């Protein structure tokens, strides 16, 4: 009656090689199989890439593996069978290897009096002793009063409160364990203001408003751009005034600006260091006021032999309209009302007849183009 009397838990090393063995009693002589708990896989007396063989010694077996892969930690399971019963039991391969960094990020940027943490990420088995250093100096060391060193569990941190050309360089990340030293070197270093934003360009433009549009610096600096700024000044004015944009949006909406006015314009890209450096200036000039758009009108009968035309309010062009003129035939007759109106009333027509009508708006500026509008007088009531 099979019964296993040895399986004990081993450890090796990535890379190395390591052997495990079952020891079981049992008359019959038990026959012994091992299965790899992760996917269940099972061993006798392969396998395909080769690393791993079993060779059984009557009442004994022994699986080994070489070049040993961090997947091959885990259970292993040992069953000792024969026509009469089975035992099984499991074990252990622990696997260990020296420190690996897993930091997704070496290098730094600040600028001097902007503190700083940088990260430290490491697996070891067995866990690492960490520091930081610079040429074999630990971190901090008492003449270093600007630095801390911080443990999270997972990191280890270093902060830097950067106050001197020197404090930007190359630090060392070392971690130790039985299997060796490894060491990760990280960068902090100094940040810039941004470059010039470029192709600045006037892609809307009104009487009183604006969009400007460009493309983003070349450089952010090593820290990422905040917003732009936008200068904008009269030419003939020496005072500039500031807009700031909504974000990282390479497009500015200039507004109040003053109608037929040339202006002068530069962009900047401002990060957490400063305001980077201008663009070229560009200049543009804004739409004129002008005279009003042509009138826009519908009407409806008004008794009795009279029509009402209704205006729906149209472009002003800049300039309060304080004047429709309409004239009406179906040679011509002429009607002035006031811009105020609301609506125009013709009087004095014929049942069942059809007129031709131009309305004009006007404005401190002039008249606007007629618009023309005909409609047909119903029949005679009864
Ligand atoms: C083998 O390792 C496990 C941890 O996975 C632990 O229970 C102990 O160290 C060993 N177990 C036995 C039963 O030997
Ligand atoms: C750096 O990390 C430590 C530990 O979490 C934290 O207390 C400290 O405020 C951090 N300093 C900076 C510059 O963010
Ligand atoms: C980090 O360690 C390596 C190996 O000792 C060394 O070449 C490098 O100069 C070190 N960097 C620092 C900041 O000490
Ligand atoms: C501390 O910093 C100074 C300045 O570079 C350096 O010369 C000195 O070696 C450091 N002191 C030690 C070894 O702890
Ligand atoms: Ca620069």
């Amino acid at each position: 009656q099979p019964h296993i009397i040895q399986l004990k838990n081993e450890t090796t090393y990535e890379n190395g090689q390591v052997t495990l063995v079952c020891d079981a009693e049992g008359e019959p002589i038990p026959e012994i199989t091992w299965k790899r708990a992760v996917d269940g896989f099972t061993f006798t007396e392969k396998s395909l890439d080769g690393r791993i063989e079993v060779k059984g010694q009557h009442g004994s077996s022994s699986l080994h593996i070489k070049d040993v892969k961090l997947s091959d930690s885990g259970r292993y399971d040992c069953e000792a069978a024969s026509r009469i019963g089975g035992h099984q039991k499991s074990m252990y391969l622990d696997i260990e290897y020296a420190p690996k960094f897993i930091s997704n990020q070496t290098i730094y940027y600040s600028w001097e009096g902007n503190p700083i943490n940088i990260s430290c990420d490491v697996k070891s088995n067995p866990p690492a002793s960490i520091h930081w250093r610079r040429d074999k100096l630990v971190l901090p060391a008492k003449n270093t009063t600007n630095l801390k060193t911080y443990s999270t569990g997972r990191k280890m941190i270093l902060e830097i409160a950067p106050t001197s050309d020197n404090d930007f360089g190359r630090y060392n990340c070392t971690a130790t364990n039985h299997i060796g030293t490894r060491f990760q070197e990280y960068i902090l270093a100094l940040a810039d203001v941004p470059s010039s934003p470029y192709g600045v360009k006037i892609i809307e433009l009104s009487q009183t408003t604006a969009k400007v549009s460009f493309n983003k610096p070349d450089s952010h600096g090593g820290v990422p751009i905040h917003h732009y700024q936008v200068d904008v000044k009269e030419v003939a004015s020496e005072i500039w005034k500031i807009v700031r944009s909504h974000g990282v949006q390479t497009m500015v909406v200039l507004n109040n600006l003053e109608p037929n006015t040339t202006y002068e314009i530069r962009v900047a890209a401002v990060n957490g260091k400063g305001q980077g450096d201008y663009s070229k200036i560009e200049i543009f000039q804004t739409l004129p006021v002008r005279e009003p758009s042509p009138p826009s009108i519908h009407g409806q009968p008004s008794s009795g032999k009279s029509f009402k035309l209704s205006i729906t309010k149209q472009d002003d062009g800049g300039a309060p309209i304080l004047e429709y003129i309409v004239k009406y035939r179906s040679q011509w007759l002429e009607k002035k009302v006031q811009g105020n109106k609301d609506h125009i009333i013709l009087e004095h027509l014929q049942w069942t007849m059809g007129y031709e009508v131009q309305i004009t708006a006007a404005n401190r500026l002039g008249y606007s183009e007629p618009t023309v509008y005909e409609f047909s007088m119903p029949p005679k009531p009864n």
